[PDB]
């Protein structure tokens, strides 16, 4: 039985040795660093009396994953004003009100709030909704925007019903139940699918989706199983619906273990620490900590899934070891206890490319002491 049955939360570093004190003031100290940093370190900045943005400070925009991201950061830490801030903002900025998006979200702006693209990118819409679905549970809906649960179904109606509404397209390919790379385009990318919300959108979504998303959360765990190498337990960036890598892109070749799929390590073990459905997951995190174990995070590189390194460094190292240390909730392998104990030992980055890695950093700080929770009723 999972953390979802039972009400009881796997906290990794106590059972590694580390004090509940500790602990607590370890991941209080990361929030208040991330949100209340100095220059070289934060990634969250208040704007005005009532808004504020996740900055991605390597790309200088502000894309609707970290504003996703910084929402569940916010809710799991019961930090409501930080919460409504970066609501407010993305309700203000970033959700389009008319036409083929309607309901979504453009997936980058500039910080003033200037849209740069119109496009969505799902892997954030469905991160809003988890996050608004946990902020109605934990303090209850206000008046609009702060109407949690009517904003988060509304979101949720959209991903599933775009193409009726008019020209648009849906987030999910309604044939296999997937979630899609984006609207437009037949494939998926790995690190966007997370079985363990799709569970939770069941239970809270508007009525006639719940079906879906329960058929949802049993096709993406099927879909991991395809995408996920069966020796190294590497995923590719992007993957065809039958888990293979797809194509180059015109924007590049995603085809490899980068950015993207470290996430994929992350994903399965919170589905497995929440819900405890598919024992492949626990092999899984084995088999990519197994793949790591004596490779130092200076030399993490881009990987073919096969396991051959290309000369080219990984971009987020710390975000890497982040994923990799969160997989020790599934993983009961010979890795398990070092990883957890080399992330204790990991500080956050700092610097123009702090903001991927730090956003995987906090993500694994909440998962290890045992915070990264469901947020019922
Ligand atoms: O997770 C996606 C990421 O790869 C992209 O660069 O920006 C945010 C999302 O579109
Ligand atoms: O937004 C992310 C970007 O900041 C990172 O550098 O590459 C992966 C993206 O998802």
């Amino acid at each position: 039985k999972g953390a979802y049955d039972t009400g009881t939360y796997a906290n990794l570093f106590q059972r590694s040795g580390y004090r509940e004190d500790e602990i607590k003031a370890r991941l209080e100290q990361t929030w208040n660093d991330l949100f209340y940093g100095d220059e070289h370190t934060r990634i969250y900045y208040p704007v005005g009396d009532d808004k504020g943005y996740m900055l991605d400070t390597g790309n200088d925009d502000v894309r609707s994953e970290g504003m996703s991201y910084g929402m569940m950061m916010a809710v799991q830490m019961d930090k409501k004003h930080e919460f409504d801030r970066l609501w407010n903002y993305a309700y203000t900025y970033m959700q389009h009100t008319e036409g083929r998006y309607k309901d979504y979200f453009a997936w980058h702006c500039k910080p003033d709030g200037t849209r740069l693209s119109p496009g969505p990118a799902p892997d954030g819409e469905e991160f809003f909704a988890m996050a608004l679905f946990f902020a109605s549970n934990r303090w209850g809906d206000g008046p609009a925007p702060y109407d949690y649960q009517a904003q988060a179904r509304k979101i949720l109606h959209a991903c599933l019903h775009q193409g009726e509404q008019g020209e648009g397209d849906p987030m999910w390919e309604p044939s296999n139940r997937l979630i899609k790379f984006i609207p437009e385009l037949p494939f998926s990318d790995p690190s966007y699918h997370l079985p363990h919300f799709y569970e939770l959108f069941a239970q809270y979504a508007n009525e006639q989706d719940r079906t879906f998303w329960k058929e949802a959360a049993e096709a993406s765990r099927a879909y991991l199983r395809t995408a996920c190498h069966p020796v190294t337990g590497l995923s590719p960036e992007y993957a065809n619906y039958d888990g293979t890598p797809a194509p180059v892109q015109l924007h590049g070749d995603f085809r490899h273990f980068y950015s993207d799929a470290y996430r994929v390590a992350a994903n399965v073990a919170l589905d497995w620490e929440w819900f405890r459905k598919d024992p492949w997951q626990v092999q899984q995190s084995n088999r990519i900590q197994a793949f790591f174990s004596d490779i130092d995070v200076s030399d993490y590189r881009r990987y073919t899934i096969e396991g051959e390194p290309f000369n080219e460094p990984a971009a987020h190292p710390v975000g890497l070891l982040a994923t990799n240390a969160m997989a020790s909730l599934a993983a009961d392998g010979p890795d398990a206890d070092s990883f957890v104990k080399r992330f204790w030992n990991t500080p956050l980055r700092q610097g123009k490319r702090r903001y991927y890695d730090n956003c995987l950093y906090f993500f694994t700080m909440l998962a290890l002491s045992g915070n990264y929770r469901v947020y019922q009723q």
